[PDB]
Order: C-alpha cells, then structure tokens, then sequence
C-alpha cells in the first residue's frame, strides 16, 4: 500500500449554463486544465503520467468516447498517456479523483490526473434510433442537460423524479426550511465571492485563453431578501428555487496526483495527502444525503471523526440536500463547511465539481498549513462520495 | 493489499448489430447479467455489492446517467448498491474489472460487481445544440454506432482515421497478411462454435428470457473460401473485410469480484485470483498494438513470463490487430491465445468485450485446473488493458 | 365557362406503408407518373402542359420545394412547365384536379396536370428549432406520417383529436356498426381484388420501374371473419380497425387535363368531362363527414341529384367515414359507390388518393359508355371536396 | 366569367430572420392576418368566405397540415370555412390570389380569402426517416429554412444551385452590375422607409399584439457606401449581397377577395379589379427572370401593354432579379416599380411576399384613385407569376 498525494490542483473558473465558457467544447475544457496543470509544474513530464481519469456526467457529445483520452491527446501529451472516463453522475469528478488514488495506492501507477469535466452548456441532444424502419410515431429528442432521458419503463417512479423534486422530499423529511435554504445559497455566494476577491481562489485557477472569467460565473452579489423573493422551482408550494438550488454550468478541474516519489519526480511538494475514499448509495429519491455514509466511511476509514476536519467541502446540488447531509451528521462548525462557498454560487459542472471540491480542499488545507479535510459530493439516484484529505 | 479474485462471471450471448439482442436497452442488459450474477450465486446477498463497475463505452442512449448504478435498480438491488459507469472505448470492461480490482484491493470494498455492457444496435443519435436562436444550415446528427463523432477540429487528422483503416496501417506495418487474418477469423469461429457446441460457453452464460441465443450471434459456420471471398472493408486494395473484424455487438458481461472474505460471504469459490494489470497507451492510429505494453506491464508485475501463460484472452477487435499483437509478443505461443475463439465470431459489444474476456479467462482457467491467464484488449484512441488472473 | 375534359388520368399501383414502394422518393413517385402520362399520350408534347398541379398532404420530405414544380423536372419535362403543390390534406389530390380544371375553365390554361402524390413511407421526422440557444428540455421530434403536429396551443383540443378517434365519434354517433364497417371494408378489397384481377385497372396504371405491384399492395384476401377478428385501434371498446381503416400507403396519381383545345392538340378524346366541384368544410371532430356538404354542391352545380350518378367514387379513409357520408346521402344507392374497392383495399396516400378517385372515376365513365359520376374525399382538419364528372 | 375583386388586403409587418415575429408561429401568422381582416370589414360575416387559400412555401413546420384551414379555425372563423395551402414555393401567396381569384371567377366561390404566410425564422429541421432499423451512420438534419434539401440525386445539378448564384449568372448574363444592384436596393430601403413614415403601409397593416414593429423589421437607414461596402455573399468575385438581396424573413398577408355580390355582402368597396394573371416557368438557374413571361401573359390576357401600367409591384428576392426582369420589359417604365419599395427592405417571407404585393398594388391602385397595375413575382425552381389589377 503505498500513500497518495495531491501534488496539485487546478480548474477553470465555471461559466454559467450558456455563459462564458458554453462556447468551450467539453474535451477542450478537459484539454485546458491538463494543459493547465502541465504549465503549472515544469517538473511534471506529461509522459510521466500513469493514466489520466477524467470525471464525466454526460459524454454524449463533444466530450464523447472517452474524453480522458481525448483530453490528454488535446492537450499535446505523449499518445503513450492513458485515459479513462468515469460516470458517476454529478461525484463523477471525485470517483476520478478515487479511482487515481486506488490506482496509485496500489502500486498500478506513481503518478495521475484526475480530472473532471462537465459542458452541461453544450450537453447535446440524443436521439434513439429505431428497431424498424420508416418508424411512424412521434419520437423524444432527449436533452442531456437536465434529469433523466430515456427512462426504463422497469424503473421505479419514484426513482425517475428530478433532483429538485427528491430534494423537496428530502428537505420537507428533514425540516430544511426554505429560509435555512437560503441563509445557506447567500453564504455560498458571499464566501466564494469573497474568496474570489481576497484571491482564495488564484491558487487553484486556470483561466481558458479567450474565455477568461473574473470569478465563477454563477457568483453573484445577492442578499436574504433577493432569494426570499424567487418562486419555488419544483413545487408551488416549494421551498427549492434557483436561488437555493445549484446552477447547471460548464467547468473543468483537474489534480495531479501522485505518490511520495511522483511528487519528487514532478518537484511539487503535495498540497495534502488523500487518506481515504466513501462511497454510499441509498435510494434515488433521497439522494441528496447519498454521501452521509459516504462521509462516515472515509472518516473511519482515515481514523478520525468529524471533530479532526478541519474544512469540509459538501458539495451544493442544493442548500436542502447539504443542509440535510449536515443534519445528519454531527454538528460541524459552520466556518469549516464550504469555508470558499459552495456550487450554488460557484457552479455545478456536473463531472467537473467531484474534482474541484477535492481539488480546493486540497489547496484549502494547505492554506491552513495542514489538517484533516473531507470533500462528500451527493449523486443522482442516489449516490454519495467522500473523500478525507489530511495536510 | 488485499488478494482479489473473480468468484463469478457471466454474459450474456452476444447478439449481432440488429440482432437478436437489439431489442434489449444496454441498461437491461447490464441489469440482466446482475440478476444472473445474483440467481447464481444463492449465497450473494446484492446488500453485500460495495459497488458495481460497468464498462460503456458509449452510454449516450438507454444506459444514459450511470448505467451501472441504473443497472443495479434495474436489477432488484437494494439502493445501497453504488455503482459507476467507466469509459475506455473498447477496454471499458476490462477497466471496469480493474477499477473493482482495485477498489477491492486497497480495501475500499470487499465484494464488488465489474461489468461490461454495450448496446451497439442501440447507440443513438447526437445531436449538439445550437449555441444561438434559429441556426440556419442543415445539422450533422451524429450516429454513436462507430467511429469517430463531433471531432474536435485541433484532434491531429492522423489519430481520427477509423479503427479500420488505422488496423489496415497495422497490418502494413508488421506485414499481418490476408491469409494470416483469415486463418485467424476462421480459427475464430470454428473455436468459438466448437466451445459453444462442447457447452465450455456454458459455464458463463445467461439467457435473456425472450431473446435467447443458441450461441453468440456472430458465430457463423465458415471456411477460408468465405473469407477470402469477402471484399475489402476500408480500402479497395486493402486486408481488413467484415469476415476479419469483429462485429458491432450487443451484450453485457458481468464479474463478481471479491476478496477472500467476500469469497466467504458469497459462498463462493474463487475462479481465479487477479494478480495484476496493465495500462498501455500508443499513438491513436496504432491502437491495435495498445495493448502490447500493457501486457508486459500486467506479466511483470505478476512475475510470470509468457511462457508461464496457459490462456490468453486477446480480444479480437480485428484480425490483423490480434495478430499485430501478438507479433510484438514474440514469445507468447498463438495456440493458447483465445482458445475458444474470440469476439470476430463471438462478437465486440465494445464496453462488454473487456468484462467478457476477463470472466471467460477465468472460466477456461477454470477449465484448465488453474494456471496462469493474460487478458488484453486494445482501445480504439490508441490505449491497451490487460489483466493477469492465476487460479 | 370552358369546358374541361379528363384526357387521361394514370397513377402508380399503391404500396403498403414500408412496401413496394417506400424506397421510392415522393418527388420521383410524382415525376412518374408524369413521365406515365407523357408517355401514355404520343401527341402530348409536355411543352404544352400550361401548369402541373400536384396535391400533396406532407412535402416535408424528399417532395418538398414544390413537388410539382420537382417532379415536371424530374420527369425530363421541359423547363417552361409550371408547376404548383397544395396542400389541403387528405384531399388534396382532388383540390389539385379542381385546380386545374379552374385553370382551364377561366382560360388561363388549355392543358394540364392535376396529379396527387403521397410517400407516407418516407413521411420524415420535423425537429422545430430552438428560439435560443442552448436549449434546455426534451424536445418532440415530429413524426410528418400521421395525425396532429407541432400542434398550436390555441387551437381547441376537440380538434385535435385523431382521425380514428373522429371517425370513432362519427361512427357512433350515425350508428355505423362494426360489422357495417368489415363489410363495406371487405366490399372494398374483394371490389378491389376483383378490379385488378379482371384488369380493370389496367387503363390507369402505370408501373414504377423495378417497383412493379401486382395490384394495389394493400388489397388481401380477407374476409368477414379476419375483419371481425381485428382489434380495434383507437378505443378498447372502438369499432374502428386497421382492417376498416385505410392503410397508409405510398402512391402517385395525374391527371392530363384539358380543353377541347387541348384534347385535340394532345390527339385524346375525353376520358370524362369535369362539370362541377364543391368544397365544404365540418367541425374538425367530424372531418369523415366532410364531403357530405361538397357533393350536394358538385351535384347541385351539375344540375343533377343522386339520381343520375352511375358511378360514386367515395374516398374510403374509414369504412365508418365512408358509411356515415352514405347515410347523409341517403338519395345514394350505396351499390353505385367504389365500384372497383377503395382506399381501404387501395390504400390512402393522402396526397394522390383524391387524383386517383377522380381518374378512376373518369376510366370507370369511360368503361361503362358514359354517365354521371360523383368523386368525394373527406379531408382531416374537417373538410370535404367532391368533383362531378360526366362522360 | 365573374368579375373578382380585392375587397381588402392586409398584412403584417415583416420581421426579419430571427427577429421581431420569429416568436409567432407561422399557422399564427396566417390566423393573425385572417382576424385583421375579419376586424378591417365588419360587414364580413367570416362564415361567407367560401375558401382560404395561403400560400406557404415550407409547410413543415407549425404551419403543417394546411395552415390556410389551420388559420380559418385559429382565428376563430366558423369550421365551415374550407382552407387550402399552396406552394409554388416564392410565388405562393400570389398563387393562392390566383386561386381564389380562379375559384371566384369560375362561380365556385362568391368570397375568397388569398393569404400567404412565412416564418422562415422558424423554418424547422426535418430528419428523413430510415428505412431499415438501427441505421448506423451520421445524417443530415435537413434545415428547411433556405434552398434545397433532401436532393434528388436524379434533379440536374444546374438547376440546384442556390438562388443567389443563380441570380448572379443571370446578373452576369444581363448586365447588372453590383451598383446598378445596389441602387435598387438603396432605392427599396428609401422608398420602403418613405412609406411607412408617409403613413403609405398603414392602410394594409395589422400588427401583431405583443409583436408590434414600427416598420418591416429588414428595412434601414443605409446608403450607397454602406451597400457598395458590403462583400459579396455567394461568389468571391459576386455582385449580390446581403444587401441587395432580400433577406429571411417572417410574415403573413392576407386578401379578401370576392365578386360583386361578395363586396355588396360584406359592405366594402373594392381596391382594385383583379384583371388576369400569368404563369411561366423557365431553367430553375435562370428563375429570377421567370416573371418575365408571366408578366407579359398577364398584360396580353389583361388587353394592354407596359405602357397602361401606372404601378408595378415585381417582387425584389434579388435587386439583380428584379433589374434583369425591367431589362427584360423595355416598355416598362421602371421608376413605377415598387413606388413603395420592395422586398429587399420590406422582406421576404416567401408565402407571404405573393399575396403581399398584390395586396399592396391594390393598395396603391386605390391611393391613386385607380388605374392598371402588375404584381410579378420570381419563384425559386425557375418559375414566375403575375397578377394585373385594375381600379
């Protein structure tokens, strides 16, 4: 068994669904922050680079057959650089950086990306072709940006509901009232608006040439009474709104991550070592709280307890879903959850944002000098990801 | 680290391109052989699945979103059952074993599902969006069956050529001939129906009820004048035919995995132990051989040589590529390699492909009363897995 | 007022949906016909075609851009022939014959064509673009083979309905049995089988090259016991089946019509004189009754009464359509109609079905010496035409 | 023969591609422009309109299925208002005049609607459907918006190439040189303007609720430099532009025609006398100067010459079309050409632009208290029509 290091970390700041960066192919957003990491550490030979994981959600168009592998030939890495796609919906980016980590801990590779990607921007229509010919019927052009498409008729209804929807449910089982909602969206803009300013976030940031973006696009100046006033999006009586709600948005991350030997290769002292991993499932229609067990596995895992983190990075698909992960876990002190703010402001590039938050608790932790951190991402249907970083 | 075996592995038939499986959405199929994996081994309890692995290499249509995680819901499982959907083209199977492999290893999980499954009947349409209001020309909808699709226009030219014309560049290169490729398609069918008829395939196969398969759809009775006969696929002068290459296929492969005290929990013996793997990656127009390095990576870290190999499990994407292979392999003996024929006659269901050879290798070794196994698949961008297995 | 005369009148057999002639083009359907036409009359010089009409129901596909226009070039016609396509649906062959017949009666023509053409084989799919970019949800990709589409919101859903589910209504409401609706059905295919058998329609029929039909490639062998077997297809409860229902099929029809101007030129005598037309229009809800109205006016514009017809070519959308236009016409003897079957046996391309009913109607006047004859089609969005002809 | 007049004539204002009426679906145009009439005439009982024609050039989209019938019901006209659609591609709104005007003269119809209706803005796709299952390769989303599509490969190549090279040979063939062109179009842009501040159009305008344009959206304040700067759009060397050419556009028009005894029923006195029409068809690569002949049928059936004509409305698709169509009539005095400018500035919605200039002519016919007028309009495939009024 051989420990793992995050030697670096970086991403494009996220443009906003059809913003600043919905012009960028996903493959080329992969591509960057490869490139990204490439310019940031002059030691790091490319051809060094064991395998390259890239996080995925959709894949369905640009960033279609395997845009790990895409990415890295994009890029102008050595063709000898391998390149794997990982879906675990919107954890995918932290399942790369999961599965980097395994294949370094056992010894399969001393040094790899894990990246992720999402262009929820440019997620692309599918079209199922039909078993016959001259089909008669009126058929669906699915788009890949939102929920589910092509759904199994064997699928559980209640199962196939919108995040926003199972959100609801999960917010009105655990009491998350549209007011902690809120208070919890406006401290992600105001935390990550200003991290941004006081340049929390320089560290950790590509900009994509021609595409640059002065922070996360989804940042916004708002206040308690501008999210008050937004009208539920997925009930009338609803307490989820856009405000409360992450945004869709397009984005890459990308870490480095080695061992103890990889980071002397690559003359990069580690940003934090990556101790442990949690993966749980529990039902779809709750899976807002799927990284619970997530978080609890990887914490026993690392041998600590809430208490020893020092940052958590929940990732926000909705002030609901990360206020009910929270409620069912022990009491954290608000300053250490998302201390940078969180994907309601800083976006939710689906693929991309499982590698960020591991990414910038990383960077987070270094910044602090040290100490335990945990990065948890919920998936749709039903899904959750921990990961427990230690400086 | 934590010894890992195979405990089971089952597929279904593959159905050819419009055949007798492409009526079956892949997320069935992939549902399909986890019911199998569950109705064969009685003392699996799917509550004990720390997470499945499915290897897609497409996933735009019905196995949309995760179609591991679907699968598992699909398949009755409890919602506690994680799952992850992996793409590295053609090897997504073979990496999906590797990713339970080493989740597994590092002790992450104990019992695990590593899967393959494509629907290429089924591969749908793309259709990107439009970035502005009323475009005006007429649109590419992108066929997701085969090749190349939404091509980045900074992807080198060289490494966009089709599989099939970047294994006739192979076959040049390392003067793989016509004959040579026929006499390999046809031992290919004739192994391949003679393990069928000899009930070998028995052991690892699961019948889709409604859609059975006598054998694998592809496998045909034919003869080198047949071959022969067959016109050039990619070039008016060139080797490749359809008679050469593997078919476009519909199936899923699925392999229990787990380590000694999943093997206790399951109740199930081991059918091999994964010793190792390989990841190799070469210029995308030179895929065929991408498995090459691979392979010595997986024997050297086994400790085996190839001539302590008594099965080799390379998957026939072409005839030439296979036999490009194993002209790189020089000490590897060709009469071991696919013993019961491969996917030219069994057929390439791309994501299941990878799975299906890891858990017939398992099963032949099996067969054999142990010995050492190598299984390599190349990918189409230009990349190689292989796993060695040791019963 | 000019008299106008029916100089000849061809149509292709018509195939099934999918059959015969679903390979073939619209556009080349229609250019077939007239080269039929042209080919049929030595003394036709096309030059002296003054305008070629062409009913068409769809013309989204293949035949779009004025199949007319499309199919006079296609058929090696010379440049100066105009051309014109309408539109009013399941009519709109008829509309095309009253087109030109009111060309030739004001003297802006001497000759010319009135054809019909239908592929509703190759009836292609609409996608409506996006207002914006980026579009977000599921869109509907529009089947042109059937029924309503891209369906405005204002426009009142009792409207909308199907045209089984109409005719359903219009069954019920003027008490047409089921088995009032098999017999006229079967009437029709053994009235049709009959017709083709006795070569009846060998003075109309033109055959496509290397798509010949031995008759109309709906009409079966069947019987009151197939025909009462039938499920019903738009209620659980319906009387409406795909046995007393038209088919859709694919089909082309045209008309040479002329002056006595023109007949002498062109060196045809006069299949049928074109005295009148009407048109009416219903309640969308009760389209199959359509023609009920546009009768009365043809033959109140002839100067005749049901009396006088020998010959009423009724066009068969629904046994039901057709029974309810019977029992408001109850001056008709039921025995004069469709003589030689309907578009239940025939078949229905929309677009040709009210040229071919004309035509026929003229041949059938032609067969017998001379007499009245009634051509009425019931049109979808609840309208009616009717032409009277007198040989 | 019945005399036929232009009871009234109303349309919409144009808005360009994309723009002002790119929200209003085309069927809702149409229904717009029946409802203006309908408010224009009180005494109009909508019931006494015995057939709606419009012209419609595309069809596919929302306007399918015979928008003339769609719109009677959208606009809330009684269901026994017949609708017929007609396609003579750009001239079609002018046939459909011709239609109606045929209906009326034959004693078919007392009262006629003449409409024409564009939205090319949303011009939708249109997908061929396959005629075997599970088509493997990339296709053609066929944009319906602009030229050809869905080509027969058996149409000759010369007459498929697109309407602005096609007016460049025959700019080429005439002698039109780019400022010659350009003087036409300023001129169309000045006069276009002039009129609509002039209060000119207001007598023919209806403005669409919520969609309301001050002007036709396509005109501007240009000038001789702005015109000469602009580069050419078809050809390197090319003399047409974007600005002397008309544009895309959205719109509906909409003519109240009757007889004598329609005009004392519904209460108003004609605009003009809808005297005679003409049609030809020429090589669809020389289809700008079609009108030519149309023109010169109509003068000869209408019993004068160019020198009797106080206006002519010739449709501007191109200033090059429309000046080789005044070379081509020596005897006309240009400077009474389009006194009101003309389709490069007020648009071009292809169904509309027929109906909108005769609407217009009668208009004009009117504000000069009488007089002989020509409307003349080119048509894509080759082809022209042409309609005399008289007041």
């Amino acid at each position: 068994m051989t420990d793992v290091y995050i030697l670096d970390a970086v991403r494009t700041p996220f443009g906003r669904y059809g913003g600043a960066l919905s012009g960028i192919r996903p493959d080329d957003l992969a591509a960057h922050v490869l490139r990204a990491l490439a310019e940031r550490s002059p030691g790091l030979d490319p051809a060094a680079v064991d395998d390259v994981f890239f996080g995925d959600a959709n894949g369905a168009g640009e960033d279609n057959r395997n845009v790990a592998r895409m990415a890295a030939l994009l890029a102008g890495w050595p063709t000898s650089v391998p390149g794997v796609t990982l879906n675990r919906l919107c954890g995918s980016g932290m399942e790369s950086v999961i599965a980097a980590n395994r294949a370094i801990a056992v010894g399969d590779a001393s040094l790899a990306v894990a990246g992720g990607v999402e262009s929820m921007s440019r997620a692309p229509w599918v079209l199922p072709k039909p078993a016959q010919g001259f089909p008669t019927g009126h058929e669906t052009l699915y788009s890949t940006t939102l929920g589910w498409r092509m759904v199994n008729p064997a699928m559980p209804e209640q199962w196939t509901v919108s995040l926003g929807e199972s959100t609801e449910q999960v917010a009105a089982t655990y009491g998350i009232s549209r007011a902690e909602q809120d208070a919890f969206a406006l401290r992600s803009h105001e935390r990550a608006a200003r991290a941004w300013a006081e340049g929390v976030f320089d560290a950790e940031i590509t900009q994509i040439p021609g595409a640059e973006l002065e922070r996360d696009e989804s940042i916004r100046e708002t206040s308690a009474e501008k999210l008050a006033a937004l009208k539920p999006a997925f009930r009338p009586d609803g307490t989820i709104t856009a405000g409360n709600a992450s945004p869709l948005n397009d984005g890459a991350a990308a870490l480095l991550i080695g061992d103890a030997a990889a980071a002397e290769r690559v003359g990069r002292e580690p940003l934090a070592r990556i101790v442990s991993r949690g993966v749980a499932a529990v039902d779809p229609d709750v899976f807002g709280i799927g990284p619970v067990q997530a978080a609890e596995i990887a914490l026993r895992r690392a041998g600590i307890g809430w208490d020893d983190l020092s940052v958590v990075e929940l990732n926000e698909a909705f002030a609901a879903q990360s206020l009910a992960c929270l409620k069912l876990w022990p009491d954290l002190d608000p300053e250490i959850v998302n201390p940078n703010g969180g994907a309601i402001a800083i976006g939710h590039p689906l693929g991309a944002s499982g590698a960020r938050i591991v990414g910038t608790l990383a960077h987070e932790l270094h910044r602090r000098g040290g100490g335990w951190g945990l990065a948890a991402i919920c998936i749709g249907v039903g899904q959750g990801l921990a990961v427990v970083l230690h400086r």
